[PDB]
């Protein structure tokens, strides 16, 4: 026997672990700053699909060490998450380099992209009209379901815009990218010390104030994605800059509506955009202000319509 | 930078894993022929609770390589399962020897050992009589609720015993146990080519003749547990060799019902033991025979009345 060998070897396996060659890579489908992202297709890593279209996260070998723990995190806070409207991990391969994170593909990519390419002049067009009110409250909705879904296991995702929300090929969008996602558990908010790049024009004015970040901030960045939503992804502020949109929120400024913005959307901004952190509404709100003009399948598949919102 | 050395190093850390330190054991509650289960008490491994009293599964450093590998697949299995009505897997540590499965503390033991200290005679009589029928009907609907949802995720139990259901501090009863438990996804059955210790008096016969387990043998073995309750966990066919068991129940043989059996549980029996195994029921029809005369928190608790059971 060597069975005194094989808990020094062994251990137990990793569900969330797929055989490298399982994976293969099809074409770029963004490049972070220190982030590829790749469409592929992987053979049986969903019990009854013989082959799953998915989506791999890397990191380049010029990531830095706290990119590398970064991403480490992110990987580990999917693996908690099972939401429609949150981009599902499928798998991870730490067998070897580089380390991939294998997640649900959303053919459309982000929001950000998708809004753009909606613009009549976008040379990338795809021949259909820009959102129409009703595409709009649908996808806001989607949206507030998956954060809502994130408060109710108690994280705050810090992050929420258009370029990390991800459109799938029914036009469904989900809340992707975790980097910036902190468990609130204990305390219901996470407090940031000083130095460490987050895009100030999504933030809310107790954040650029406190580094504060609650529920309630991320309601703030929701506001924000509502006005990329209905401007088709202009630059929040444009023309002001980072250290002038601190300023100008922390004094109580915000937005100004799109042209043409929707009387309904506005609404939500106004809400989203409140001072008081208290008196912005939840995710749940959101959804449950929007949920009767919603497609028919919203209830079936929606955290909010879900036994799990006890 | 040393970015190249990390992914060689540090990998997604396992959601599982509990630092060793934050277990202290307590006492004894079961030797296994190769596996201890101990009683302890675990700091921060549930979020918002403190301290955790926790069962310890381990395998001893004379356990065979064999041995070893089931415990392995049996901690594997555990992580894909959460229902009220099957024991709980809390946490592992794979950091060092002996590997500790960390389980919800299930306080009064197996129902086999929880029956036989309910005779009058018992030397370790707790002080309460033997269980009443309304009792025996809450124990049975919280077997089927787990062997229920089990069979929903697709897993053929194989070795469902009175020593195999665990017993809680409320007296809720739990399904533990998986080291036979084995995936059956795909075909719906897992046939076993030959050698392999199964205890042949819990065994359906179909399973006897061709190695065959399918979620309707495990219906069988159910029977058995519903003799073992009603008999205070006496031996299945006392008197007889294993041989002989096998040879009867493969002809048609089965159990007696014990003396003074209730008729509704005698009726559950002659479902669960009807020869050809599509006659018999499923969990979840018995679950629906016993549902009207059953505590009130069953529904809130129970996986046949949630929304997954889909
Ligand atoms: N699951 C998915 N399916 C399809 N495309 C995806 C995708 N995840 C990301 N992408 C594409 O790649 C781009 C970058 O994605 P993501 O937001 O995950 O990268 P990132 O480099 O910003 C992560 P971080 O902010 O943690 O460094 C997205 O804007 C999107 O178009
Ligand atoms: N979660 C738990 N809480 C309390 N006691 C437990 C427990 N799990 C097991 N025990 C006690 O230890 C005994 C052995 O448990 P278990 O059935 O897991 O051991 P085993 O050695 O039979 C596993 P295997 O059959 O895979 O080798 C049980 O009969 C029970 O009394
Ligand atoms: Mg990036
Ligand atoms: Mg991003
Ligand atoms: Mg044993
Ligand atoms: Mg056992």
């Amino acid at each position: 026997s060597a069975s005194d060998v094989f808990p020094s070897s062994v251990y137990v396996p990793d569900e969330w672990e797929v055989s490298r060659e399982k994976i293969t890579l099809l074409r770029e489908l963004g490049q972070g700053s220190f982030g590829m992202v790749y469409e592929g297709n992987a053979r049986d890593i969903i019990k009854g699909e013989a082959e799953t279209r998915v989506a791999v996260k890397t990191v380049n070998e010029s990531a830095s060490l706290r990119e590398r723990i970064e991403f480490l995190n992110e990987a580990s806070v999917m693996k908690g998450f099972t939401c429609h409207h949150v981009v599902r991990l499928l798998g991870v391969v730490s067998k070897g380099q580089p380390t991939l994170v294998v997640m649900e593909l959303m053919a459309h990519g982000d929001l950000k992209s998708y809004l753009r390419s909606l613009r009549p002049e976008a040379e990338n067009n795809p021949g259909r009209p820009p959102p129409t009110l009703q595409e709009m409250i649908q996808m806001a909705a989607e949206i507030a379901d998956g954060m809502a879904y994130l408060n109710a296991k108690k994280f705050v995702h810090r992050d929420l815009a258009a370029r990390n929300c991800m459109v799938a090929h029914d036009f469904t969008v989900k809340i992707g990218d975790f980097g910036m996602t902190r468990d609130i558990y204990e305390t219901d908010y996470y407090r940031k010390g000083g130095k460490g790049l987050l895009p100030v024009r999504w933030m809310a004015p107790e954040s650029l104030k406190d580094g504060v970040f609650t529920t309630s901030s991320d309601m703030w960045s929701f506001g924000v994605v509502l006005w990329e939503i209905t401007s088709l992804a202009e630059q929040p502020y444009q023309g002001l800059s980072n250290e002038q949109v601190l300023k100008f929120v922390m004094d109580g400024g915000y937005l100004d509506q799109p042209d043409n913005c929707p009387e309904r959307v506005t609404d939500l901004m106004r809400m989203c955009w409140q001072f008081n952190p208290n008196m912005r509404p939840t995710f749940l709100e959101i959804v449950n202000l929007l949920k009767d003009d919603l497609h028919p399948s919203f209830p079936e598949v929606s955290f909010f319509h879900s036994e799990e919102n006890k």
